[PDB]
C-alpha cells in the first residue's frame, strides 16, 4: 500500500543508482532526503518513474503511428477502437502533464534538486508548460463543445512529440543497457541495430506517404495531381495508403518517381522536398552501417596493424627470409592471434585481483614445486606476483655456460635440456627451475641450458629474487642446499657455497626437523631430475 | 569619431589575438606598429575587416542566388528591387576593392607585415587586381554607355565567387567558433552541420537547373529539346525553372531523368555532366555524414575497445567464469564507464591546478580527518598530492596480517573490519586512516583489515610517507602516539616504538600544549573508532 | 584401414590444435582421451570433421542455389539430374544428421566435453534434433507414398539453411587462413573479399527474384500482375527467369522497377519489401567497402599522421623555414618513410631473437673492427645488446672539445671529421669507434669531431660502458692502450692514464701473447686511420 508506494518514489538500489551517487549510504540519504518533502514527490530515478516513461513511450508509438493515418483518410471516427484509443492518449497526456509538476529535475555538474514546493513548479511552468497544455487538450469531442474543420483540430495532436523529445534519460538507461548486450553478443547486436535503423526510416517514409497523399486531398483533387491521374481517388483507403506510401518508399531509397514524373507545381515541390529528406536520411542510415561494421571489425583490425608494423620494421631492417618466419611463428606462439598490454592492465587492477590471477595461472607451478608446496603462502604469493611470462622457442640456448645471469626460470610447459663439458646431459620438464647457482654465488653460469621444444617459463629478476629471500632467509637456505646438491651432481663444485653453508650448519641455525625437510626437498628435486 | 576609427582599425584584444601573438603586451606592441603607418592601414585582426568580411560574404551569397535566375529568366531588369541590388552589389565590390589596397598581408610561417606604404599595393597589382577590377565594372547600365547581348555581358558577374575563394580566414574563425559549439552541444551542431552540407549541394542543383534550362535557351529552343517536347516554352517562369529545378535535383540525388530521357545531343552532353557533377557530390556528402557520425559516436567505442582488450586478455589466459565476472564488476565499479587516463591528465597540468583538483577532491577528508584539521596547510598539500585512488570489493583482504607493508590507506567510502588473534574486530569508516603501524615500527602487519563493503580508499606509499614525515617531524610524533595507542587498544605492544616515544617524552622536546594536542587527536581517534 | 579411421577421428598435430591446446603433449592427451571413449566418436577438430563440414558445405550451397528455381519453374522434376541430385541431398544431410551425434560439442571458456555415451546425445535432442529430421525427411518421392502440392511440399528443404548457420568453426578457420592471406598479399585479398560479398548480394538478388516470379503464380497469374501485363506468361523459363532477376537486382541497385510501376497490390507490395530488403544490403555492401579501403591504406595514414604531429609542434613553436627544412630531411633520413616502435618491438621480442637480430644488424662491424674480431663472443654479444641507433647530417657536430661526454660512438656508415687546436685533422670511416677517451679518463672531451656526410651510428652510453669493461677487464687494457696511442698521435698527453697503464704493465700482469695482441691491435688502428 502506502509502504509499496513510497518504495517507488524514492530511488531504489540498482547499478545506475550506484553509478549515479557512489556508495549505498549515499543511497541510503537520498531516500531520507525525498522523505524529508512531506508532501509526495518523485525522484528522477524512481522505478516509478522508469515505468511510467515506458508507457509514455509505447502510447508516444501508438500516437505517431496512428495520428497521420487517422488526419489523411479517417474524416471522422466514431467506432469503438477510436474512441478508445483517442481517451487513451488524452488521459495518459494529462496524466504525464500533472505527473510532471513532482518531478525532480536533474541538471548536470551533479545537480538533483527535488526542491518540492516551489522550485520545480515554477521552473515546469516557465519551461514546457503551455505545449504540454494544448497536447493534453481532450480530442475534438471536446473542442466542438467548446466552439476540413475535423482535419484542421487534429493537427494540435502532432506536438506530443516534444514529450518523447524529453523522454531521454530512459533513452539513455536502454543505450547503457543495448552497450551491456552489444559487448556481450556480437551478430544479435547488429541485428537489433540495423532493426532500429530500418524503424526509423520506416516511420519517416509512413510519414512521407501520408503528407503526400494529403496535400492533394486539401485541394478537392485538382485535374492534375497523381491522384486523379492514377484516377484512384474512388479506391478504398487500403489502396491508396499502399500506392501513396510506395510513392514516398520509392522517393526515400532512389528508386524512381511513382507511375510517371509530376506535372502539377504542387505535387513537384513535395517530391523535391521529399527527394531531399529521403536521400539525406538514406546517407545517414549508410553511415550508421558503415560505423558499425567498422565498430564490429576492430580487434581483427588492431591485430593486423601490429602484424604490419612489425613487418615494416623487419623490412627497414633488411632481414633474411628464415629470420623474418622465425619471428612471425614465434608472434604466433606467444600471442597466439591475441592482442592486449598486459602490463596496462595489470595495473589497472588492484592487489588482490592481482594475486588472485597469479594464483590462478600458476596454481599447477604452486602445486608441483616442492619449495612452494611446503612454504609459507606469503612468500609464495611474493614469489608468483615478482614472476614474469616467457616463450623460447626449439634449439634456442636459453642459458649460455660462463656469461653473467640476471633472472631464473620457472618451467610450465616444454623440456629443457642442461648440458656440460662433461658428457652429462640432464633434461627438466614441467614443475623445474633452474638459473639459481649464479644468482646465489653471485659468480658465473655454471651450464648450458637449451630449449628442446616450445617452451613457456616464468622468469625472476635478480633484483627481486633477493629482495624475496633477504624477507624470508630460510628459503634461500633451501634454495642454497638443492643448488650444491645440484652441483655435487654434475660433477662440479663451488667451495665458496659449500664453505657458506657449511658455517651455517655449524652454527647450530637450523633444526632436526629443519634438515628434515631440507632432505625431503631434495629428494623431490633428485625424483624431478630423474623423470 | 577618429577615436573609434584608430580602435577598429588597430587589432582589438580578443582570444584569436591572444592566440596567434602570445601575451597581451605583444598585443599593445602590434597596435603600436600599426600606428607607425601614419596612413590609413587596416590589420588582419582588426574588428572592423572582421565586420566588412562578414558583410561581403552576405553579398557574394546573395550574388551566387541572383546572378543564374537573372542571366537565365529575366532577359532585362529595370525594375526598383533589381536596379537596387545591382547598385548594391557593384558599390560593395569597389569598396571591398579599394580596401584591399590597405590590408596588411597575412604569410605562414609567423609572418605579418603591415608594410603600407609599396609592398602590399606592388603584391595586390601583381596578385589579383585584374579580376577585382572586372568584377567591379558596375552593370550592364555602364556597358551599353561605354559600347542576346545582356546576357553575354552578365557572364562577367560570375567571377565574383573568387572575392569568395579569398575570404577564408574569417571562415576558419567560424570554424573554431563552430568546433567549440560541438563541443559544447552534440546534437545541435550536428544538425548544423549537415544543414550546411544540404545548403551547399542546395545551391548546386540551383546552378545546375539554370545552366539545364539556360542551354536551350540560347539555341532558340530547338523542337527536340525538353523544354519544346513538354511544351513549357510559354509557361511563366516559375514553372520553368521548378521543372529545371527537379530535373537537376532527380540528376544529383539518383533517382531519374525527367519527364523520359534525353533524345538531343545538347541535353543529352549535358545530362551526362550534370550526373558525373550529382554523384560525386553526393558521394562527399555521405563521406562527410560518415565522419559526422563517428565523431559521434567516439568515448564509447574508445570505451567497448577497452573492455573488448580486456576480455581478450581474459580469454588468453582461460580464467573461470565467476573470476571474469569479478574482474568486470571491478571495472564497473572504479571507471563508471568513463575512460580516460588519469596519470597523463595530471601529467598535462600544473602545481597549482593539481593542488586545487587534490584539495577539492579530498575536502571531506581533510575536514574529517584530525591531523589534516589541525596541522599546517603545507604538510595537508604535501600529503594529499602524494596520495593515490584506489578501489577494493566486498570481502577482499586489505591487509594480511604478517606480511610486510608498503603503503598505508586513508578511507573515503566504505566499511574495514579489523580482525586480530584475538575476537576483537574493530570496523573503521569513513575519514579514518589504517596501515600505519608497519610503516612506523619497519616489522610486519599487526593485524588484518578485510573490506566489508565496497572500499574506495586513498593510499599513500611509504617512501612519500617517510618523505614527508622527515620533512615535518611533529606529525610523525602525532602518528606514533596514534598508533601507541591504537596498539595498546588491541591487546598487542611494540617495545621499540613505546621506549622510542618514551625517550623523546623525557627529552622534554614536546611542550604542554604539544601533548594537549595530542590527546585531543587521541581522544578524536577513540571517538571515530568506537563510532 | 582401422590404423587411419582412428587417425582422422583424433585431433591431428596442427596450428589450430596447438594455439587450442598450448603443448603438443596436451594434443597427444587429448588424443588419449579420445581413445578413453572405445565407442568412436569424432572430436570438434578432426579432420574427418574438417573434410565432412567441406562437403556439407559444398551441398549447403548447391541447395541455397537449386531449390528455389525448382520450387517456381519446376512443377515436377523426374529426369536424371534432378533425381540424382535429390537423392544426394538426401543422403548427405542424414549423414549430417546421423554424425551429429558422435560430435564432441565445445563450450566457451576452454570447455570441450567428449561425453560419448550420454550427454552429446541428450543435448542434441534437446537442441536441435527435430529441425535436422524434417531436414532429413526425403524427397517428396517419398512423401507422395506416406500420404500446387509439390510446391507445398518442397517448402520443407528451405530450412536447411540451418545446418550452414550451424557450420560457423570451420568459417573462422576460412577467416584465420584468409587473414594470414591477406596479410600476405595486399591486392589479392581484396579481389576475394569484394567478390565475396559481390556473390552473397548475388545469391540474394536470386531467391529475391526467385520470390517475385513465384507470387504471381500462386494466385494463376491475374490479369494485373506484370508477367500478364507483359505477356510473357507463355514464355520458356529462361526469359521469366532472366526478367524476374532483373527486376529484382533493379530493385536492389536501386536503378528502378521493370517495364513500368507496379499496378497491382501483390506486386506492390513485394516491390516494397524487395526495395527494402535491397537498400539495407547495399548499405551494408558500402560499409564493407570503405572499411575494407580503409584496412588498405593504413601504413601512409599513420605516416602522415605522425608527420601532421611534428609540423603542429614545430608551427607551435614558429620555427624558421630552413630549420623546419632540416629537421624534415632528418626526419626522411632516419625513418626512411616507414613507421615502427622500435623499443616496443625489441621489448616484445626475447633474448635469443634479440641477439640474433643485433649481430646480424652488426655483422660489419664485428667483422672489420679488430676488438671484436678477437674477442670472446659473450663479451661481443654484450657490447651489441648495449648499442643504440643514432643519425647525424653533415656538418653537424657529433662532439665538441672540452665538453662532459656520456656516451662513446661506432661508425657504421659514412666519415667523421677530428678536429684540434693543432692542424691535424684525422677522418674516421666505417668500422671505427671515437669518444671513449673521456669515458676511460672521466675528464673532458680532447677534441671535436663533426661529421661530413650523412652519419649513421650506434652509441653506448657511459653506464654500460662501464658495467660490460667492469665484467671483462681486458678488454678495458686494450681501449686503454688504444687511446693512449690516439692520444700521442694527436699531439696531447693524459698523464692519469699513461702512469696508470705504465703501473698495470710494471705489475707483470699482463703475458707477452697479451702484449702481442695490443700491438697487433693498435697496428690495425693505426691502419684504419690512415686508410
Ligand atoms: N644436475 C642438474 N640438474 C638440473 N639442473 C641443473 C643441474 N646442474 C645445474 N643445473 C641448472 O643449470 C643452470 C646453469 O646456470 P646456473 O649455474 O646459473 O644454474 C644452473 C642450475 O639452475
Ligand atoms: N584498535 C585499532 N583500531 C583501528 N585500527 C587499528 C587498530 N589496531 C590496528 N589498527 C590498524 O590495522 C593495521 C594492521 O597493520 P599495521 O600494523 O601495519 O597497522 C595497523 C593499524 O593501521
Ligand atoms: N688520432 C686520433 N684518431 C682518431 N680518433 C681520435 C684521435 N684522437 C682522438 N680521437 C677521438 O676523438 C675523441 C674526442 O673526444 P674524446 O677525448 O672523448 O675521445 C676522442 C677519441 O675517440
Ligand atoms: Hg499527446
Ligand atoms: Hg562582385
Ligand atoms: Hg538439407
Amino acid at each position: 500500500m502506502q509502504r509499496q508506494f513510497t518504495s517507488m518514489l524514492q530511488p531504489g538500489v540498482n547499478k545506475f543508482s550506484l553509478r549515479m551517487f557512489g556508495s549505498q549510504k549515499a543511497v541510503e540519504k537520498e531516500q531520507e532526503r525525498v522523505k524529508t518533502a512531506g508532501f509526495w514527490i518523485i525522484h528522477p530515478y524512481s522505478d516509478f518513474r522508469f515505468y511510467w516513461d515506458l508507457i509514455m513511450l509505447i502510447m508516444m508509438v501508438g500516437n505517431l503511428v496512428i495520428i497521420p493515418v487517422g488526419i489523411t483518410f479517417f474524416t471522422e471516427q466514431t467506432t469503438t477502437p477510436w474512441i478508445i484509443f483517442n481517451v487513451a492518449s488524452d488521459t495518459v497526456c494529462l496524466l504525464d502533464l500533472i505527473m510532471n509538476f513532482r518531478t525532480g529535475t536533474v541538471n548536470e555538474d551533479s545537480s538533483e534538486i527535488i526542491l518540492d514546493p516551489k522550485v520545480i513548479k515554477m521552473n515546469y511552468l516557465k519551461s514546457w508548460f503551455v505545449v504540454d497544455f494544448i497536447s493534453s487538450i481532450p480530442v475534438d469531442y471536446i473542442f466542438l463543445i467548446v466552439e476540413r474543420a475535423l482535419r484542421i483540430v487534429r493537427f494540435t495532436k502532432i506536438l506530443c512529440l516534444l514529450r518523447l523529445l524529453r523522454l531521454s534519460r530512459l533513452i539513455r538507461y536502454i543505450h547503457q543497457w543495448e552497450e551491456i548486450f552489444h559487448m556481450t553478443y556480437d551478430l544479435a547486436s547488429a541485428v537489433v541495430r540495423i532493426f532500429n535503423l530500418i524503424g526509423m526510416m520506416l516511420l519517416l517514409c509512413h510519414w512521407d506517404g501520408c503528407l503526400q497523399f494529403l496535400v492533394p486531398l486539401l485541394q478537392d483533387f485538382p485535374p492534375d495531381c497523381w491522384v486523379s491521374l492514377n484516377e484512384m481517388v474512388n479506391d478504398s483507403w487500403g489502396k491508396q495508403y499502399s500506392y501513396a506510401l510506395f510513392k514516398a518508399m520509392s522517393h526515400m531509397l532512389c528508386i524512381g518517381y511513382g507511375a510517371q514524373a509530376p506535372v502539377s507545381m504542387s505535387d513537384l515541390w513535395i517530391t523535391m522536398l521529399s527527394m531531399i529528406v529521403g536521400a539525406t536520411c538514406y546517407a545517414m542510415f549508410v553511415g550508421h552501417a558503415t560505423a558499425l561494421i567498422q565498430s564490429l571489425d576492430s580487434s581483427r583490425r588492431q591485430y593486423q596493424e601490429k602484424y604490419k608494423q612489425v613487418e615494416q620494421y623487419m623490412s627497414f631492417h633488411k632481414l633474411p627470409a628464415d629470420m623474418r618466419q622465425k619471428i612471425h611463428d614465434y608472434y604466433e606462439h606467444r600471442y597466439q592471434g591475441k592482442i592486449f598490454d598486459e602490463e596496462n592492465i595489470l595495473n589497472e587492477l588492484n592487489d588482490p585481483l592481482r594475486e588472485e590471477i597469479v594464483n590462478f595461472n600458476c596454481r599447477k607451478l604452486v602445486a608441483t614445486m616442492p619449495l612452494f608446496a611446503n612454504a609459507d603462502p606469503n612468500f609464495v604469493t611474493a614469489m608468483l606476483s615478482k614472476l614474469r611470462f616467457e616463450v623460447f622457442q626449439p634449439g634456442d640456448y636459453i642459458i649460455r655456460e660462463g656469461a653473467v645471469g640476471k633472472k631464473m626460470y620457472f618451467i610450465q610447459h616444454g623440456v629443457a635440456g642442461v648440458i656440460t663439458k662433461s658428457s652429462k646431459e640432464m633434461k627438466l620438464t614441467d614443475g623445474s627451475y633452474f638459473g639459481e647457482i649464479c644468482l646465489l654465488t653471485k659468480g658465473r653460469r655454471t651450464a648450458s641450458v637449451r630449449a628442446d621444444t616450445y617452451c613457456r617459463l616464468y622468469s625472476l629478476s635478480v633484483d627481486n629474487f633477493n629482495e624475496v629471500l633477504e624477507e624470508y632467509p630460510m628459503m634461500r637456505r633451501a634454495f642454497e642446499t638443492v643448488a650444491i646438491d645440484r652441483l655435487d651432481r654434475i660433477g662440479k663444485k663451488n667451495s665458496i657455497l659449500l664453505q657458506k653453508f657449511q658455517k651455517d650448519l655449524n652454527t647450530g641455525v637450523f633444526n632436526n626437523q629443519e634438515n628434515e625437510i631440507l632432505k625431503q626437498i631434495v629428494k623431490h628435486d633428485r625424483e624431478m631430475v630423474q623423470a
